[PDB]
């Protein structure tokens, strides 16, 4: 176990009670460095490990599609941890109040959590630190190379982050040790009841069409650790060979469809990389897929960790901020409100089709996501308004939303983060432009539009 994966958030006097793993981002029992590190510290102090998950007050800012996908995975996860004799405790409320109360009530010895560079997780960490006196650690269980180890600063391009990450792959890309069970079982409600009351609170804001029928289709992605491994296995056996050639075709289901599991932490990216690396397939397709799950996925964490305003106009590159400012007063071709963007009521059928796929499946195709966000910038009153509209629609309806990938993806599409300057245009400036005619020359746009009416 590499000690570079764990960081100390607060020193203190160790108690003699169970080591608490405050699971937030990596919701799985297998291939979890944070859970393995908690078990090892628990073994060293002769004390069992315990698992605590907080059901926060911010679930109403999202939809039923993410609430059910997350909770249905936790229901499977509770069974899996119980078989290895680790108990799980699900608290409802503020992590700053619930974690501090749980630590004091249960005489917790050491507190451990997983790593997340999002602002809301840092808000919880500040509150928890102020109310505990035991040691507090955090472990990077989401990235193959720890976020603080891959780079010590913000990387302005993938070609500058790629050699750094690949040089540390031989050290950090390793097999996971088996999660040992607790020696004996140690000494706040049923998740089914919490899911029932939560869904009832989210029903009035459900995404419906004119016929009052729900718009979301929940049969596209089954949640759970077991389902994530089946989707991963299918991708390697059926879709990895053709990934490098058809990853930009939204009319083909050639993507891995691993993002909803990767976002909630139901499957480890390191596990996916290990299986992909030992598979035999198209080397161009393997290189393309590893470039997406290693470089671009972990550079998103690098973006949010080293840019406090990762969701603001200030984090854009200087060339993009100057270009967008020089085109602020340019007359936009069209101006759509948030409701018009949300309902897919724009003049562009391709954009509307992309929005319908987001509304119905909860997972828009990777290529159309770039077109979807770049057209928001073209049809907004300001780049700051486009950032708000893109982030709102992304986090509300994407099953993988509220993720560092989305904010880094949105920053690339609108602010040119991790991109270069292109030909200068009106309104958009030097930001990379994607036209409707360009998409038609790339794939069958008519089929994609007809699929999502
Ligand atoms: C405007 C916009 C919004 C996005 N919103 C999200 C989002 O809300 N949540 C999210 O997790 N990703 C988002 N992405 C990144 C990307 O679109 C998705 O990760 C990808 O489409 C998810 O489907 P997939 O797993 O089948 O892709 P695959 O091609 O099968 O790649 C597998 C994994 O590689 C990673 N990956 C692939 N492409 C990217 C990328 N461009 N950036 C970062 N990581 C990537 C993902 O973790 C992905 O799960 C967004 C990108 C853009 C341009």
């Amino acid at each position: 176990m590499n000690p570079k994966r764990i960081r100390a958030l607060k020193s203190g006097k160790q108690g003699d009670g169970p080591v608490v793993y405050w699971m937030s981002r990596d919701q799985r029992a297998e291939d979890n460095w944070a859970l393995l590190f908690s078990r090892a510290i628990a073994k060293e102090a002769n004390v069992p490990v315990v698992v605590v998950f907080c059901l926060t007050d911010e679930f109403l800012e999202a939809g039923i599609r993410q609430y059910e996908f997350m909770l249905k995975g936790l229901q499977e996860l509770e069974v899996s941890l119980s078989r290895k004799k680790i108990p799980s405790f699900f608290l409802r409320g503020d992590p700053g109040e619930k974690i501090s109360r749980f630590v004091k009530d249960y005489n917790a010895g050491t507190l451990v959590t997983d790593f997340s560079p999002l602002r809301i997780k840092n808000q919880w960490i500040e509150k928890v630190i102020s109310g505990i006196s035991i040691p507090f650690f955090e472990v990077d269980a989401h990235n193959v190379v720890p976020c603080w180890e891959a780079s010590q600063k913000h990387e302005y391009a993938a070609h500058t982050f790629r050699p750094k990450l690949y040089a540390l792959l031989p050290e950090f890309l390793e097999e996971f040790p088996e999660l040992e069970p607790n020696s004996v079982t140690p000494e706040v409600e049923t998740l089914s009841d919490v899911l029932e009351t939560g869904v009832k609170a989210l029903l009035p804001e459900r995404a419906l069409l004119k016929n009052k029928d729900p718009l979301f289709e929940p049969w596209h992605f089954e949640p759970g650790e077991k389902a994530a491994k089946k989707v991963m296995e299918s991708f390697i056996a059926d879709r990895l060979d053709s990934y490098g050639a058809l990853r930009n075709d939204p009319t083909k289901n050639m993507l891995s469809n691993l993002s909803p599991y990767l976002h909630f932490g139901q499957i480890s990216s390191q596990r996916v990389v290990l299986e992909v690396e030992k598979a035999e397939s198209n080397p161009g397709s393997k290189k393309a897929f590893l470039d997406e799950i290693l470089i671009w996925k972990e550079i998103s964490d690098n973006f949010c960790y080293y840019n406090p305003g990762y969701d603001g106009f200030e984090s854009f590159p200087s060339w993009a901020k100057e270009s967008l400012n020089a085109h602020r007063n340019d007359v936009r071709s069209h101006i759509y409100t948030l409701e018009e963007f949300e309902a897919g009521k724009t003049h562009d059928p391709l954009w509307n089709a992309s929005q319908m796929e987001l509304l119905s499946t909860g997972k828009m195709h990777g290529y159309t996501r770039m077109y979807w966000a770049k057209k928001i910038l073209e049809w907004s009153e300001s780049p700051e308004k486009a950032l708000e509209i893109a982030i709102c629609l992304n986090d509300r309806y994407e099953l993988d939303g509220r993720d560092p990938n989305g904010y880094a993806g949105i920053a690339w599409s609108i602010g040119g983060v991790h991109d270069r300057a292109w030909g200068e245009r009106e309104v958009t400036g030097k930001i990379r432009y994607m036209s409707y005619e360009g998409c038609k020359r790339k794939f069958d746009v008519k089929l994609y539009i007809e699929k999502y009416s």
